């Protein structure tokens, strides 16, 4: 894939001539990661890196010499200074054309005022001057786009480089130094402080070019006007601290909206999680509460920075024109006269230094302070302390050997006692050496101090031949499995045969789709722990290494898997090589030729297996311790006749605008028509200062209109959205995750909100003034109108052709840049197992490549942007030429005044163009946040919460339960859960529900409780439960979940979100359930905050605040679940014995996934696959042992199912017969 860019002339690289066959294929299919062009070697990460490196080295070196700190600053200006040399002298070249031609404006005419037919060589002048203005707008327009490439490609090269040398840096932490920095500070500098050098770069220039040019422009305007410019030039410079003033109240509202922003995502979160069991206890009323309250007090903030942002606006709008209109008042005012020749060079004057003081230098200073601010975070981080180089080894015979002697080192140098105290011995080829002890204390140290991880603070260590590790945590890194079992060492078929066989790999390779070739990513997402454990066990054999360390090997493997690789891999192929093992299970201490005992970090006792039998110590024992999307968005903001008045409203701005320019063109004209008499100075100034106050109020009001009605079509379009998500029946939130589900509430309508109507009023804005450049041109000169119909076909064959393709590199070189971030995560995270092989600059190398491919799709990214821009800026140019010449040609019917606004507004269309275009991409972009949003707000509706036949408050007054014929599917279409039910349940009668896992028995809970609609008919109290409203019928009858959930709020809050109870009641209640002594320490009462989830209560306690809130609630039909599985036993009695005797007049379903506690029952519900096998007392299906009960039963034992039937048979006895 040869780059095309080292193959191309002058007069194609000032074009960008080369990228046709790329916008061709583009158009024609789409791009891959084939499809992209190589990078040129002088880009190529590893030069670029090396460079800065040796700089970096050596101005460390001299500071170090010269007793001082050293300066990244310093190392990238004396690397790139001598090649940014050049791009100065284009700027330079550039903003010297830019102030010229309005001089040879002026010229023309001066030329047009003194008109004389029959003179020709004023003519010839005026056309020189005319060639002279084209060739001034051909420099401004196509070298600056070669120039501006250049100046993108430096920063991005000063990116990379600081890239590679962050992560060969990364590469060698130290024990403290990865113990103070952190796995998440590092990504942050790489991927937002790094990413600093694509910008300041592109604003660097204008820090020493903008003063030169106001100051250029400052003098030519006194040239030519005279003492009045100082007015204006006050104005453009008290523009400055007004803005910037501007800024300092707008972050301040901003950051105030950021908590009302994120109490409401986290409250939507709780809701979105928790949606079951809202539905189920209908708090849906007051989470919309809070959630309104919420969304209203953000809204206000959000109306606020609105009204600011739109009064900016319109400031910049007018900014142009106050100048304007101040200096020509001043001009006038001091006795002097208008002709047209001076006051059309005074407005391009204006507007060039007005763009460059408002914009570039301010935005060149912010970026500048960011980046020094990034430079300095990578130097300090780049200051940090490292690892001793391995310096030259002691000269030994070459035989591989393990000794330490003496040994006693520190994890920290502030503790008290040290990890390792006065270890000595050694391991030789052919001997297998196990240590075991407590449950771990300093069991990896040993391992740490073999290899060196750990700094030896007295003592020695010789350690020779290749070593292979085993990390306690096993570490997978992106890839490949053959790439992380290769780990970039040479691939022979034979030998990887052979380690696949001997690590019983086999059957983890079929249960992947590409077997040894699986692509696996970060945390091993498509494997298990077992398989990358397998993995790492693969790795170390064959790398093939003369020292073998093992640390926990088979804990998290099954025994027989965990025994074959122990004796094959270890006792056969290993017992040629050195082995130190570290193990938790004395099965292996059988094989183990050595046996050491570590307690406390102190040596206790070494030797052979059977000499520690003899000894008589237990090992044992030692080791306990489109278009419709724009209607909708525009018509939920206010009616049709607020979008007439805004048409309105932005005509009458624009045309006042104009005519401002066109009233100063008149009043040249009247004042050039003249024979002293004098012109009446207060007609002309009185219509000149009307017009500026119009042009001033209207732009105003257009920017306030605009956005508070896409704001409140913001917030219509939200309260809808929550009001349809709140309502959706539980099969979507099923359908779609939780993440997703937030991502709506949190981003797009984070876009709705503050940034999709700035940017439509922006490309409004600049929209309508390219339309009056145009009307004026053609007002002035009719005949320009044939022109522009090829003119804007063209642009719009162009603007199709470019967007077919910028989309799809704008996605190319983002899903190849997060693999950069993930391979300096994974190093990072197995940092030690890459160090503790040989192996680091192969990870530095795959960086690299990583690194390669992403400037790979950057340049595409640069290039295709420039080769748009050049095309566009040659339709302004061609636009700008057409008018100038015609003028000249035409010239025996127009006048000064004329000519003059025509040319100036010509001369101002260039960039206003560019910005117009680029604005309107961005808001085709951005309104998919808004197709999103209303997609959503349109979604499916379960039944009404109260339905016409309001029901009587006694419906549940006896408690009388009917099946008949209830059949349950999750899902339209679905298998069927429930076949045929048919039941009925007395009043006050217990009943237990039994059977198998996955025989349906969460269904029955479900179809009570209408979560899906059911196929029959279920009758409660004589009434069928579809006849009535679902809050009618979820809401009188109570239910204990598996895991209960605490909604963060107070107590008072999550007891009765409806505040239907009292103090006393609530008080009551809490010591029915004995939790009133826990709760009555708090801070706070009982409105104390709580966490989330009740992150700070235990299980128990979320029990007793369910059995709590069902007490208050006082339902006559209460369902409960399984509650408990790991509590503790005393806890799990309170709540047996509180449910006993606090419900007994109450209907009362026990569903389990549990047994003898649901002994008691007075009928049991056995579920085979959904289908009702037997419904009777439980000693009756005990006495029957074809009964599935009695088998079940039995399946537990013979003492425990002896002792259920004592129990059923008790229970008969006492309550049949009393
Ligand atoms: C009456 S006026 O002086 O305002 C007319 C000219 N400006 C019109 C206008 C309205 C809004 C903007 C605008 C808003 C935001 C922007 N952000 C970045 N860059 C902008 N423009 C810009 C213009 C010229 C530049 O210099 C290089 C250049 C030279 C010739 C042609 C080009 F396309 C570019 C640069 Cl670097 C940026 C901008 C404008 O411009
Ligand atoms: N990754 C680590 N970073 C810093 N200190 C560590 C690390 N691993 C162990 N240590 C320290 O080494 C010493 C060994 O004690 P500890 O019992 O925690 O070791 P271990 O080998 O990790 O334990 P176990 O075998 O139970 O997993 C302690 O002082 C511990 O803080
Ligand atoms: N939300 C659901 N959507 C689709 N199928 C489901 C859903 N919940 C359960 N199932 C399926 O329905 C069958 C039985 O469901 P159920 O949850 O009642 O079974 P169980 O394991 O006996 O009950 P428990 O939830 O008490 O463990 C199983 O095949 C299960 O996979
Ligand atoms: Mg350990
Ligand atoms: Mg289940």
């Amino acid at each position: 894939k040869p780059n095309p860019l080292q193959d191309a002339n002058l007069c194609s690289r000032v074009f960008f001539w080369w990228l046709n066959p790329l916008f061709k294929i583009g158009h024609k299919r789409r791009l891959e990661e084939d499809d992209m062009y190589s990078v040129l070697p002088e880009d190529r990460s590893q030069h670029l890196g090396e460079e800065l490196q040796g700089f970096w080295d050596k101005e460390v070196l001299r500071a170090e010499n010269d007793a001082q700190k050293p300066s990244l600053t310093r190392a990238i200006i004396k690397c790139y200074w001598k090649s940014y040399l050049v791009l100065g002298i284009f700027t330079l070249i550039e903003e010297s054309a830019k102030v010229i031609q309005p001089i040879f404006l002026g010229k023309i005419i001066n030329y047009f005022e003194n008109y004389d037919p029959m003179d020709s060589v004023a003519l010839n002048t005026a056309y020189a001057y005319a060639t002279v203005l084209t060739f001034c707008t051909l420099i401004l327009a196509i070298l600056h786009h070669l120039y501006f490439y250049h100046v993108q490609c430096a920063g991005m090269r000063l990116r990379v480089a600081m890239c590679h040398m962050i992560y060969r840096k990364a590469l060698r932490l130290s024990n403290m130094a990865m113990g103070k920095t952190t796995t998440g500070q590092i990504v942050n500098l790489l991927s937002n402080d790094v990413n600093k050098f694509d910008q300041v770069t592109v604003f660097l220039h204008f820090l020493w070019a903008g003063p030169l040019q106001a100051i250029a422009v400052t003098a030519l305007l006194w040239m030519e006007i005279g003492i009045s410019c100082l007015a204006g030039m006050a104005v453009l410079i008290i523009l400055l601290p007004l803005q910037s003033c501007f800024g300092k109240l707008f972050s301040s509202l901003r950051s105030k909206t950021a908590t009302f922003t994120d109490a409401r995502i986290r409250t939507m979160n709780e809701v979105i999680t928790g949606i079951r069991i809202i539905k189920m206890y209908a708090w849906e009323k007051s989470f919309s509460n809070l959630i309104t309250n919420l969304r209203k007090k953000e809204i206000s903030k959000i109306l606020r920075s609105s009204c600011l942002r739109g009064m900016n606006l319109a400031s910049f709008f007018s900014a142009s024109k106050i100048i304007v209109f101040v200096t020509f008042t001043t001009y006038v005012l001091l006795g002097s006269v208008i002709t047209a020749s001076r006051v059309f060079v005074a407005v391009t004057l204006y507007g060039a230094v007005r763009l460059t003081v408002t914009l570039f230098f301010p935005s060149a200073i912010e970026r500048v302070s960011e980046a020094i601010v990034s430079i300095r975070r990578i130097q300090t981080f780049l200051l940090l302390d490292e690892i001793s180089q391995r310096n030259r080894q002691l000269p030994s015979d070459g035989k591989k050997m393990v000794h330490v002697q003496d040994f006693t080192a520190f994890w920290d140098k502030a503790s008290e006692t040290p990890t390792l105290q006065g270890l000595s011995f050694t391991v030789r080829p052919g001997e297998l050496l196990a240590v075991v002890g407590p449950v771990g204390a300093g069991k990896s140290s040993l391992l740490s101090a073999v290899l060196g991880e750990l700094a030896p603070s007295h003592g020695l260590v010789s350690v020779h031949g290749r070593i292979a590790y085993v990390s306690q945590q096993p570490w997978v890194f992106s890839g490949t499995l053959r790439s992380n079992i290769l780990f970039g060492k040479k691939y022979e078929k034979e030998r990887y045969e052979k380690v696949i066989k001997a690590c019983a790999l086999k059957k983890d390779l079929q249960l992947l789709e590409d077997g040894d070739l699986t692509v696996i990513g970060d945390r091993g997402t498509t494997l298990s722990g077992g398989q990358k454990a397998r993995v790492n066990l693969a790795r170390a054999v064959y790398q093939d290494a003369d020292i073998y360390l093992l640390d926990d090997p088979l804990s998290a493997v099954d025994a027989e898997v965990s025994r074959h690789l122990f004796e094959l891999c270890i006792c056969q192929i290993l017992h040629e090589k050195i082995t130190i093992l570290v193990t938790h299970q004395l099965q292996y201490l059988k094989a183990a030729s050595q046996i050491l005992i570590l307690k406390d970090g102190k040596m206790v006792q070494k030797g052979t297996y059977t000499e520690f039998l003899k000894s008589g110590i237990d090992f044992g024992s030692l080791l306990k311790k489109g278009f419709q999307a724009y209607k909708n968005y525009f018509r939920a903001g206010a009616h049709w006749i607020v979008f007439i008045f805004l048409i309105l409203l932005n005509t009458a701005a624009q045309v006042a605008y104009v005519l401002q320019d066109w009233w100063l063109s008149y009043w040249a004209n009247k004042q050039s028509m003249l024979n002293t008499e004098k012109l009446d100075l207060n007609w002309y100034l009185g219509i000149y200062s009307g017009l500026t106050v119009a042009t001033v109020l209207f732009g105003i009001a257009r920017s306030l209109l605009v956005f508070y009605v896409l704001v409140n079509s913001s917030q219509t379009l939200h309260n809808k959205m929550f009001e349809s998500i709140l309502k959706a029946p539980v099969l979507f939130f099923d359908r779609n995750p939780i993440g997703r589900i937030l991502n709506r509430f949190s981003k797009d309508i984070g876009h709705l909100d503050d940034l999709l109507p700035l940017t439509f009023l922006d490309f409004i804005q600049t929209l309508l003034q390219v339309v009056g450049v145009v009307s004026v041109a053609v007002a002035v000169i009719p005949w320009i109108a044939i022109p522009l119909v090829p003119l804007g076909i063209i642009f719009i064959f162009l603007r199709r052709y470019f967007l077919e393709t910028s989309r799809d590199v704008k996605r190319l070189e983002s899903t190849t840049r997060s693999p950069v971030f993930s391979h300096l995560s994974s190093s990072l995270q197995g940092l030690w197992t890459i160090r503790a092989y040989k192996a680091e600059e192969r990870c530095q190398e795959l960086f690299d490549a990583h690194q390669d491919l992403h400037s790979e799709a950057w340049f595409l990214f640069l290039t295709t942007s420039r080769w748009f821009a050049v095309r566009l800026d040659a339709i302004c140019a061609m636009f700008v030429i057409i008018v100038a010449f015609g003028s000249l040609i035409l010239a025996k019917t127009l006048d000064a005044g004329q000519v003059g606004l025509a040319l100036s507004y010509a001369l101002t269309l260039m960039g206003m163009f560019q910005w117009c275009v680029r604005q309107s991409a961005e808001v085709e972009n951005m309104m998919i946040s808004v197709e999103r949003v209303i997609e959503y707000t349109d979604l499916e509706k379960e039944a009404p919460w109260e339905y016409q036949k309001r029901p009587p408050p006694a419906w549940p007054h006896e408690g009388v339960i009917i099946f008949d014929n209830v059949n349950f599917m999750y899902s339209p279409g679905g298998p069927l859960v429930l076949k045929h039910l048919t039941a009925l349940i007395k009043s006050q009668e217990k009943v237990g529900i039994v059977g198998r896992t996955g025989a349906g028995k969460s269904s029955l809970i479900s179809a009570l409780f209408r979560l899906s609609e059911p196929e029959g008919k279920i009758w409660i109290d004589k009434i069928l439960t579809t006849e009535i409203g679902l809050h009618d019928l979820r809401k009188k009858m109570s239910i204990i979940p598996q895991e209960p959930v605490l909604f963060t709020g107070t107590m008072r809050k999550n007891l009765d979100p409806f505040n239907e109870h009292t103090d006393e009641e609530l008080w009551n209640a809490l010591q029915e359930v004995q939790l009133k002594e826990t709760i009555e320490d708090l801070p706070g009462k009982m409105d104390t905050e709580l966490a989330e989830s009740g992150s700070n209560f235990s299980v128990g306690q979320r029990q007793l605040v369910c059995l709590a809130r069902a007490i208050l609630r006082k339902n006559q039909i209460l369902i409960i679940d399984q509650a408990t599985a790991n509590v503790d036993p005393r806890t799990d009695e309170l709540i047996q014995k509180k449910i006993r005797e606090k419900f007994a007049h109450c209907t009362v379903l026990t569903i389990a996934h549990r047994l003898n506690t649901i002994i008691d029952s007075d009928k049991i519900m056995v579920l085979d696959s959904g289908r009702l096998k037997e419904y009777d007392e439980p000693y009756v299906l005990l006495q029957n042992k074809e009964s599935l009960f009695y088998k079940m039963v039995q399946q537990l034992g013979k003492a425990e199912a002896a002792a259920l039937t004592e129990t059923a048979k008790q229970v008969y006895f006492k309550r049949n017969y009393p």
